[PDB]
């Protein structure tokens, strides 16, 4: 068959699957099919029989609404994605959700949809390949060597995150990153000139990319030559400016916004079949077309050749090969748990009053030698977030390093780190001031949705940061993290809880962990062995009474010391008081009911929550018959001590609120 | 005095104020002082005695950590910002907070700090000036004519939001926007080449800006020439790339990251005075330097001339002049309240089962003729968010229009709209799918912090959107808005609540209002006159029983219909039940204790919340002895009706959960 006919198989499957679902996006798949045919058939290195092959090329669809493009490609090339799944596009529990999801579908590398994040993930995958190659390749043994290809459209280009990640990709000279821009002139509001007029090629040259202008995206020869040129440029990422017609093939809807996001309609599909010369019924693909698209034979040959290369590497570099396998599987060192517990015990035995930002740095220092998979960084806040340890080596200085200077790019950093975690081989950590989680907020959500391990180091957690004032002082950010599905959030009260939280984060296998860390020094609490072991349960009894409590304080982070002081004053008066430290609500909620009852007995309604964050969260644990010593407003610019007084974080106020609650 | 001596007054006040506070940022004020001296003394059109003059130039410090720069300028030029306030930099309830805050300080135009948002606000101020000029100027009467000047640094340039807003500024040919880039080579991690290597000039060329390269930012004559050039270019925004030395004047810290964000130290300040030739003690400024910096006489003259221009305009164009004054003051038309109430009453009397996105469009259509100040838009989702009405006119087509095609730029859109609201003359509305509030999330917070009026139209609010799936289906986003100080969030259950929420939003002068709107059609509920009036109280009794209820359902948005159906089933079985519609938790919480008790009586603990959003929020209203029919997970890609079934939003499940709750209460 001709290359145009092979590409038209994508067009047919895509328009027909959208039509059957009565939902979805035919335009971009139809517009990009010729580009996809060249990339996938002539260049992409992959094995449909093993989508997890460590050295495969990675493909990312940043314009993820065009999901039928990737489903068509996966089906045609021989992945485990049968025609009946394409006939179930957008249907409950199918392998073909409306935007592609990692884990749902063989061969999907990332979850896209939210514009701009796919290209960010691709930048992270390319950073991962470059760094892993530098760490593991040896003379005569280049076990890491693969490309990262991304498709993206006008939406991704308009989004700010594209500026963040493509600027950084230029600095890092990511020569194996090749992006294809679907330059079709159309967005949802219509012809893009009314709102998008950049000289995109000039912009990307300003980032230090190699840019190929004016590619005819409907001409295989033009596309193929451009990809060859891009592959030959090894010191710069490449952008291929592909001029396409959205909805290519449709007489009446090609080149129109109408083709973006609704079924074409039966009559228009019939006219499109006529225009394309496509004679096959919906969901019919002839054996000649499968034979030319199928990648099983070539893919298995390429993966087998790589396996033989890896076996030879392992004979010359046995310890390195074992590390490669461990890290690509995402497994932890066998002795990590024991060594981390030893560190935690040493902290409990040797008290220190330090900020939890510093306790975090100390945990990175302790873990660093044990976790060569770390690939950490901060968004231009290394000396403030405290993300460097003695063994940090920045990848802009040493490609085999373990640290990224992300610049002032919080959203891009977080979505890059999602690509790093998706790639395999690394454990990313990212960092900024907690307030600026709001810049990165949807990438944090995406880490949780995609079940990715990433430690998110968020310092300067409250009014305790002081004079920088209300634009910087978090109030409501922790509450929002706490209610995000699959997110783990820890607000440690001292250096011991900080180390436990770090351990919890690195040991997660199926989602991210946010650490909520202080600028100001935090006192260390005394703990029994049982209490020390129970920090990891997220909530535990720190101070107690004999018998059933009359009053329970629930406190987190920097406010535990305040709650303890109130407990001491009320205990001396003869109140049966308790203090619960709640560093992680999510870990606590996952405990068994007997444990939760032992900490927060259901019969004890006189509960006082104490936290320098938004009060409304705490109704979850205090109900309607308790009290909350929290924030209800933005902060103010002043020294931290005076802010804690101004906002009621005083022993007198905590005691008064407890007494008012006990007097009923 | 020489220009350098006058600039050195800024350097002295800035380093000394930081030193006294033992906190703050001396580097950027010291690096930009010469640029500021030229801009403020030779070009800026302003009156220190009236910071609210409608036609003043607007200045924005996007690198807001350099707050002592703006406090020095305001003090030296004669604003009501006494030296004692500079001595109280970063102290509780001073007029000199660590990052500048609009409202705290005479002459501060916006609250900055969070990088990139100041340049976005400036783009919005420049859009506002261009649009207002096109709407109001008449032949011989150019009553709107002012510049927007912004300072920004490497951090703002790295941030994605700068790409969004500067790309759009290029499309809109904002010739009165002039930005100065503090190109000093330093960020917090050190020398920026390790992480920031853009050819920034070429980037801005790609946006359609007029770029002036390689300006010596310590040479007044060079700066002045560059500003003159930028003013002469009327068809492009301008970027002045000013090469500066961070901490200029400090022998040991100039050009270093150490100068960014800590006091220089007393010993270093002494050496800096010696290098600069600045002899005056901390907080000392001689009368001769005030005489050269003061802007009161020139500012009076400029505003007086403008007032005479406006008087001539008002004689020739009396109705237009009255509209200009009304809109610049942020006042509403005198008949708006009555006309909006008439619309709301007509909707209650004439049911329609439509999506609340459509009810929103219908409210825009109804209000549009009454509110010529609207300056609305969507982030490339006009046909989905339903933000156009018959009178919309995009400003890229006609500069006197009322609508902005923002493109796929949610964060930039929202921070531009903050600039629009700060400028005066307009009532902005912005729009995207609710999920993508997460892209714009800190700009929403900034609108709340700055007490700005903006209506945020967030459609596709739940799993009810269907097949687009979990990356698009909000779950926890509304709860995040609900816990934001000074935010107002409305999740209307029908077209009537939607119109009430729109009215509330446009009439809310001291903060923003988010509308949480459905893709799918919503049933209209029956209401008495009192219930209709009670929608605006945020939470109200929609269905009731005689005597104390056994059970109270609390529901919002699309789930009110489900809660009412469950109420009807249980009522028919003899259960004493009540339904509370809670379109706005923030408005409900602001009602007095007696009203809140009347809706959610403390004696009734068997409370069932029903909302297709994160369950954990609802403990606030149901306590520990109730039930929540909510989401606890991400969504799924499927038809909406199957998702509602899958996730338990069915009459059978709500009734079962309510009966299970009652069984537990009884035993
Ligand atoms: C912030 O994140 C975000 N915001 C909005 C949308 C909705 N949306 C999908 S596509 C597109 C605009 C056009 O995107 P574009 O790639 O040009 O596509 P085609 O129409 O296929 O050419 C828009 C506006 C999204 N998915 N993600
Ligand atoms: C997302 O929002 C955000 N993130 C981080 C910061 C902290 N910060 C202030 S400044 C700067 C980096 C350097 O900013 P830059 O203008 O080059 O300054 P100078 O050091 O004065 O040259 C950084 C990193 C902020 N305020 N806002
Ligand atoms: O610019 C910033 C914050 O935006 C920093 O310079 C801080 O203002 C001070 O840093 P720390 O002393 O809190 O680490
Ligand atoms: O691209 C998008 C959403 O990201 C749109 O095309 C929607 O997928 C369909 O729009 P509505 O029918 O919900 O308005
Ligand atoms: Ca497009
Ligand atoms: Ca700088
Ligand atoms: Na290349
Ligand atoms: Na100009």
């Amino acid at each position: 068959s001709s290359r145009k006919e092979l590409a038209n198989a994508i067009r047919a499957l895509s328009m027909d699957a959208v039509q059957k679902a009565k939902s979805g996006h035919p335009g971009a798949p139809m517009g990009m099919a010729d580009i996809a045919e060249v990339l996938w058939r002539d260049f992409l290195k992959h094995n449909p029989q093993n989508p997890s092959w460590a050295d495969r090329d990675r493909f990312v669809l940043s314009n993820g609404h065009g999901s039928m493009l990737i489903y068509s490609l996966l089906h045609l090339t021989g992945y485990d994605l049968p025609m009946e799944e394409l006939k179930n596009f957008r249907q409950l529990h199918s392998k073909t959700p409306g935007h592609p999801e990692v884990g749902y579908t063989a061969g999907v590398e990332t979850t896209t949809g939210p514009l701009g994040q796919g290209i960010a993930n691709a930048v992270g995958m390319a950073i991962a390949e470059k760094t892993l190659a530098a760490q593991f390749n040896r003379p005569g043994h280049d076990i890491v060597d693969h490309y990262t290809y991304a498709f993206m459209g006008d939406g991704c280009m308009m989004e700010g995150i594209s500026h963040e990640v493509c600027s950084l990709a230029g600095t890092l000279k990511l020569g194996k990153l090749i992006a294809f821009y679907d330059d079709n002139g159309i967005s949802i509001d219509g012809h893009v000139e009314g709102w998008f007029t950049d000289d995109t090629a000039m912009r990307f040259e300003a980032y230090g990319w190699h840019v190929i202008r004016d590619i005819d995206g409907h001409d295989a020869a033009s596309i193929k030559r451009a990809v060859e040129e891009a592959r030959a440029v090894t010191d710069k990422p490449s952008l291929l400016m592909c001029k396409t017609i959205i909805g290519f093939g449709s007489p009446n809807k090609a080149g129109t916004h109408d083709s973006h996001g609704a079924p074409l309609g039966d009559a228009e599909i019939a006219l499109t079949r006529e225009q394309l010369g496509w004679k096959y019924a919906p969901f019919e693909i002839p054996s000649e077309i499968y034979a030319q698209w199928d990648a099983k034979e070539a893919g298995q040959a390429k993966e087998s050749a790589w396996n033989e290369k890896f076996a030879a590497y392992a004979k010359a570099y046995p310890q390195e090969a074992a590390e490669f396998t461990r890290r690509m599987k995402g497994e932890m060192p066998s002795d990590f748990d024991a060594k981390a517990k030893e560190f935690i015990a040493k902290l409990q035995a040797n008290p220190a009053k330090i900020a939890s930002r510093k306790a975090s740095q100390n945990a990175i220092e302790a873990f660093g030698p044990l976790l060569p998979e770390f690939l950490g960084g901060s968004a231009d806040l290394a000396p403030s977030n405290l993300t460097l340890w003695s063994g940090s080596k920045a990848i802009n200085e040493d490609a085999a390093g373990n640290y990224i200077h992300y610049g002032v790019r919080e959203f891009g950093m977080t979505a890059i780190a999602n690509g790093i975690s998706l790639h395999g081989g690394f454990l990313p950590y990212t960092s900024t001031f907690l307030m600026f989680v709001e810049y990165a907020r949807n990438a944090v959500r995406m880490a949780a949705l995609m079940k990715q391990r990433q430690v998110m180091v968020y310092t300067h957690d409250s009014i305790g940061l002081g004079e920088d004032g209300p634009t910087h002082q978090p109030v409501e950010q922790v509450a929002s993290l706490r209610v995000t599905p699959n997110m783990s959030t820890w607000r440690p009260c001292d250096q011991v809880e900080s180390a436990v939280a770090w351990k919890y984060g690195v040991e997660r296998q199926d989602g991210p962990t946010a650490l909520i860390l202080s600028r100001q020094n935090l006192a260390q609490q005394e703990r029994t062995e049982e209490q020390l072991a129970n920090i990891a349960r997220g909530g535990y009894v720190l101070k107690d009474c004999a018998g059933q409590p009359e009053l329970i304080f629930i406190a987190t982070g920097s406010e535990v010391e305040l709650a303890v002081a109130a407990y001491e004053k009320l205990t001396a008066e003869g109140v049966k008081a308790r203090v619960v430290s709640m560093p992680s609500t999510d870990a606590f909620d996952k405990q068994d009911a007997a444990y939760r009852e032992s900490v927060l007995p259901k019969a004890v309604t006189a509960r006082v929550a104490v936290e320098a964050g938004i009060a409304d969260y705490w109704y979850k644990y205090v109900g309607l018959n308790g009290a909350i010593v929290g924030m209800t407003t933005f902060g103010e610019s002043a020294p931290a001590e005076l802010l804690f007084e101004e906002f009621g974080f005083t022993v007198d106020n905590v005691v008064a609120k407890a007494k008012e609650l006990l007097h009923h």
